[PDB]
């Protein structure tokens, strides 16, 4: 329905995730990532399909047609003054931090590389955007679990919805702290797939077994930046009651970016062949528009 896309654009969106007692069998292995599934919920319509449409676009015009919209993202800025958080640490163990933080995302850029017009060309297809990338969780997602002594909060802001990785990712997490929650902030670019777990009540014992099997793994107990790549982590696919608990929010997510994808994509192939028209206007006011009520 349009009237939850406007909420959860205008308002954001999140879910509690449960919690696990026992962690899923380990078996960490760097180098690829494990491949989007249907039991994972992949769905190319809802996830890839405009965003495809977006890549056959010439750069120098999607840059024009998001100048306006690309504003800096300021999402983990917002959490840390809800939380109360004074100060916050990446890594290191010499100073005092209420959480411990991660920053995969793509912060203040929509593209990779400048690229032409694609004219499907043999019907060939890389991504040249950061939406729907898998391949952007590396490793380093589980880099505040290295240095996780005392911080009451785990907070990381991940680059994608899409993929089995980022549902085997959070599954992990669900086990290593008692509080979990996705959210996806007003402040946050919604032309991208990204969010931010929020993870507190740190359950030590069984972190300190995940730990255990990192390290012999990486055969390092501190971390490398060699291992900022693609990884897989478990074996058989986790719980359908979890997945579906991740779809409940990743489908509000990508229903709400296929409206602000569409809009973005109609105004770029519209027929006046202008930035000025009806769709780029519709655009620019749902996500320029001032909350007004809640400052002033």
């Amino acid at each position: 329905g349009m009237d939850e896309i406007v909420k959860n654009i205008r308002e954001g969106t999140h879910v509690l995730l449960p919690f696990y007692e026992t962690l899923p069998e380990l078996n960490l292995s760097l180098g690829k990532s494990p491949l989007p599934s249907l039991e994972y919920g992949a769905n190319y319509f809802l996830q890839i399909s405009r965003v495809n449409d977006l890549n056959r676009m010439p750069t120098d015009m999607l840059k024009l047609f998001t100048h306006d919209i690309m504003l800096p993202e300021s999402d983990l800025d917002k959490v840390y003054e809800i939380l109360k958080i004074n100060s916050v640490k990446y890594y290191g163990r010499t100073t005092r931090a209420d959480a411990v933080v991660a920053d995969l995302s793509a912060r203040n850029k929509l593209f990779k590389r400048e690229r032409d017009a694609i004219k499907s060309n043999n019907h060939l297809t890389e991504n040249n955007l950061y939406i729907s990338d898998y391949k952007m969780l590396t490793f380093d997602v589980f880099r505040p679990l290295f240095d996780f002594v005392n911080e009451k909060y785990c907070i990381i802001k991940l680059p994608t919805l899409f993929g089995r990785g980022v549902i085997d990712t959070m599954r992990i997490y669900c086990s290593l702290f008692k509080n979990v929650r996705l959210l996806k902030c007003v402040s946050d670019s919604w032309l991208k797939d990204s969010a931010i777990m929020v993870a507190s009540d740190v359950y030590k014992k069984n972190l300190d077994l995940f730990m255990s099997h990192v390290k012999s793994v990486t055969k390092s107990s501190s971390w490398k930046d060699v291992n900022t790549v693609q990884f897989s982590i478990l074996n058989d696919p986790v719980d359908t009651e979890f997945t579906n608990k991740f779809l409940e929010f990743s489908n509000r997510v990508y229903e709400a970016l296929y409206y602000v994808h569409s809009l973005l994509y109609s105004s770029m192939t519209s027929d006046s062949k202008s930035i000025e028209n009806k769709h780029q206007r519709r655009l620019v006011k749902l996500l320029l528009h001032h909350h007004h009520h809640h400052h002033h």
